[PDB]
């Protein structure tokens, strides 16, 4: 079966680690440590298609190293989280796709963007401009809580799909 090497990006405390242990373990996670950065794998149905999953949650100041640049090339798709609450993370989306496009020597990277903690009744990135944003970037947006779980999988699972159109390219 097919294996997809999924990395998961985004400023201090957008939510990386919560929407990643909600995707492998079904259950929200409030205070993981801010500075571990680990992979997880989940063999999952998307489709029809039975396949596994191999997910990095990034963390830790960035380094822009050959090996780490190597490292970050090994990845096919790219989840670019942002928090709706915090507009700061969302103007450093920018920067992260910039690194992606860079280390991937390419403009066509199959990349998600994510708005996580929807739950929250602070809301200072509308959904519109988030929208917006992708629509020039010509990427998927999906709106998400790992509390609530709600876009979790479809978060996920949109961008297999984003590679699965990359691949058969
Ligand atoms: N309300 C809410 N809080 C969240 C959500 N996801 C994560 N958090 C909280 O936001 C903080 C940072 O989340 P975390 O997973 O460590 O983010 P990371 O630094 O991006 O890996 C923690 O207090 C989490 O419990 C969400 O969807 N909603
Ligand atoms: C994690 C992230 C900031 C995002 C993905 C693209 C690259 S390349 C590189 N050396 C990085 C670091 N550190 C990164
Ligand atoms: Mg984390």
């Amino acid at each position: 079966m097919t294996e997809y090497k999924l990395v998961v990006v985004g400023a201090c405390g957008v939510g990386k680690s919560a929407l990643t242990i909600q995707l492998i373990q079904n259950h929200f996670v409030d205070e993981y440590d801010p500075t571990i950065e680990d992979s997880y794998r989940k063999q999952v149905v998307i489709d029809g298609e039975t396949c596994l999953l191999d997910i990095l949650d990034t963390a830790g100041q960035e380094e822009y190293s050959a090996m780490r640049d190597q490292y970050m090339r090994t990845g096919e798709g790219f989840l670019c989280v942002f928090a709706i609450n915090n507009t700061k993370s969302f103007e450093d989306i920018h920067h992260y796709r910039e690194q992606i496009k860079r280390v991937k020597d390419s403009e066509d990277v199959p990349m998600v963007l994510v708005g996580n903690k929807s739950d929250l009744p602070s809301r200072t990135v509308d959904t519109k401009q988030a929208q917006d944003l992708a629509r020039s970037y010509g990427i998927p947006f999906i709106e998400t809580s790992a509390k609530t779980r709600q876009g979790v999988d479809d978060a996920f699972y949109t961008l297999v799909r984003e590679i699965r159109k990359h691949k058969e390219k």
